[PDB]
Order: C-alpha cells, then structure tokens, then sequence
C-alpha cells in the first residue's frame, strides 16, 4: 500500500489550486478597493429636473438659471 | 509508518487557507453587491459638448440655455 | 488501519470546497471587469463651484453662462 504517494499528489494539486486562489483573491481584493477609493458619484434624482454637481451634490440647474 | 499524521496536518492546514479564503470571498462579494447597488453614472458623451443630468440621462445643457 | 479512507474523503471535500470557490472567484472577476469597463465618473471638485460635464471632465458651469 503506497496510497499515501498518490494521497500525498492529491493534496499537494489541492494546495496549487488553493494558491492560485489566494491570489486571484488578492488581485480582487486590490481591484475592489480602487474601485471603492475611485469615489465615483451615485445617479442624479429622477424627477424630471436637470441636476449640476456640487459640493459633492446634486443641485438642481435652475437654481444658477436665477439670480437665487 | 505514520506519515498518516503529516498528511493529517496538511490537509488541515489547508482546510484552514481554504476557510480563510471562502471569507475574504464573501467579503469581496459583499463590496462588488454594494459597488453595483451604488448606481453609479456612466461618462457623458465625449462629443465637445456640454451635459447635465436628467431623469437617468445626460442631457446637453445648451438646451436649458434656450427656451426649447 | 483505513485512516486512508477518512484522508481520502476529507482532502474530497476540500476539494470540492475549492472547486466553489474557484467558482466565486471567477464570478467576482466578471463584475469587477465590467463595474471597471462601465467607465464611472469621479466626483467633482469640492470648491463651491457648480460643474457640468464635457468631454471627459467636470468644467464649471458659470462658463457657458458668459460668453467665454
């Protein structure tokens, strides 16, 4: 009985695979976090009005097409 | 013989990677669910003109600096 | 001693552990592509200026409200 040879390749291609993960996940988790520092903005309201950007803000147009 | 101890070790250590990584999995979809659910916008056409944002959309400003 | 059947059916089932992992990985790696190919916008300058969108870039809107 030498099942311990091929036991012992089976675990050793499981570790591989396991490695391999462990840095596909790193790579998302790099990727993840560029995406969240990015600091894109989110959508305007939907409610049928014309929005600027801000102050980190949506503002509505109209407000600037006035004097107040 | 009792390599069956060494290969008991190493099967638990990487059952140990491989929970450590199903976290950082469910860590990294918790963050991709949340980027999606965010709504981000999408760029303006890159036409030389300007846009503002409207009901889900850009919309060219000069059409706000006109009556119709 | 048929420890090697206990071995056997443990180093299966991280396998299969590592198999949907492998799975969620790849998944995670499609929406992180495509959350960076939706080519988001970042945010504007926090100045107190009002800004509108053209050709890629945040100008201020007080621009297109004087001739030049």
């Amino acid at each position: 009985t030498n099942k311990i040879k091929a036991i012992e390749t089976d675990i050793a291609s499981v570790r591989q695979e396991v490695n391999t993960a462990k840095g596909n996940i790193s790579s998302l988790q790099g990727d993840v976090q560029a995406l969240q520092e990015a600091g894109y903005i989110p959508e305007a309201p939907r409610d049928g009005q014309a929005y600027v950007r801000k102050d980190g803000e949506w503002v509505l147009l109209s407000t600037f097409l006035s004097p107040a």
